[PDB]
């Protein structure tokens, strides 16, 4: 099996349960609401709804922010199979996952977004997929931001194959010409700073908008 | 040796040496400003530069946050004895740290964070010690819940006889009398959304006032 498209939630080994108690809220989130969009994936869809202005450019497209802090592919996969897509009919479903993929391979983690695409067409066949690549990483050049581009190349010719599943790219160019990635962008060089998000939420904005 | 107060960087097992990038950068901020308050800890700390106003409350104070995401005690110890605390002369350090300290008793936590307390007082003797109580988590009533606050108990009874260290619980009652935890404080139950940060950097900055 790829681990990375083997369904599994995150087991609790610290005591608190806070994983399954996201997971309980946003499959009470999907029984009682009617969204258009939803948004699953890591801490980059997380924290946007807060740490972004989500209010001013998502709230009105009727849109659920389902990211967990730490998840990986398969991690995604078990929620979305688990409850998360019950009870509603979107049109979009947008992705973004696989840089915490850590001790997958390029290619699995691919196979990883790849069911995830899956799942959603067939759980929610009339919705658009839109999957993000992956953003870079680290202060300076290292093996992950190789990586997260293989991902990138990997699910983008993946997905020019279908009709209604998209990749975006919506990195602006946080890799300067020396090589670095500025904490204006990302604090701690993954994670967006409000500056990080402005330019990917509007790049993501824009693609939701003519779809829509 | 209590692990909690034996000092150690945090290893990359991932790639990218972003923990290493974020302590250099601190490093940095020390040899280059003059601080009067600095503050340490993990991502309760960190999250506040951004997703708090630290700019209304506390950078008019002359402030440096060298909060990290998911550090322990003997990380932030390692972190203060390897360069942050050179080359400055606060009058306050504040530290907020042992929420992540997994696998240690709460009696360790504790010894770790009079290690810091102890470090503090012999590198930077002058500066008065602000140490924040550990913040309650989960949804639901857990045992992290009466570990943070056995911690909290023995930390509080230990700063009690230093006249120049303040324990300060921050809590302004997140534990609802039905046991729970609302998502509108805590988004994941551990990590304050903006909501949940007002509350408690108001009572810091008040604690900071009366001090300065």
């Amino acid at each position: 099996e790829n681990p990375a498209s083997k369904p599994t939630p995150v087991q609790d080994v610290q005591g608190d349960g806070r994983w399954m108690s996201l997971h309980h809220r946003f499959v009470a989130d999907s029984k009682d609401k009617e969204p258009e969009v939803v948004f699953i994936g890591d801490s980059l869809v997380q924290l946007m709804h807060q740490c972004e202005i989500w209010r001013e450019l998502f709230s009105p497209l009727h849109a659920l922010n389902f990211g967990i802090g730490g998840d990986s592919t398969q991690h995604v996969l078990w929620r979305l199979e688990n409850g998360e897509l019950e009870h509603i009919r979107p049109k979009i479903v947008v992705v973004w996952v696989g840089t915490n993929n850590h001790g997958h391979t390029a290619e699995q983690v691919t196979g990883g977004i790849k069911a995830i695409v899956q799942l959603v067409n067939e759980r929610q066949p009339q919705a658009r997929v839109v999957v993000l690549g992956l953003l870079p990483r680290g202060q300076h050049p290292n093996p992950l931001r190789e990586k997260n581009r293989r991902v990138n190349e990997l699910v983008r010719a993946a997905l020019a194959g279908h009709p209604r599943a998209h990749f975006l790219d919506a990195d602006p160019g946080f890799v300067h010409s020396d090589g670095t990635i500025s904490h204006h962008d990302m604090y701690d060089y993954a994670h967006l700073s409000r500056l990080g998000y402005t330019p990917v939420c509007r790049a993501l904005h824009s693609l939701l908008l003519r779809l829509l």
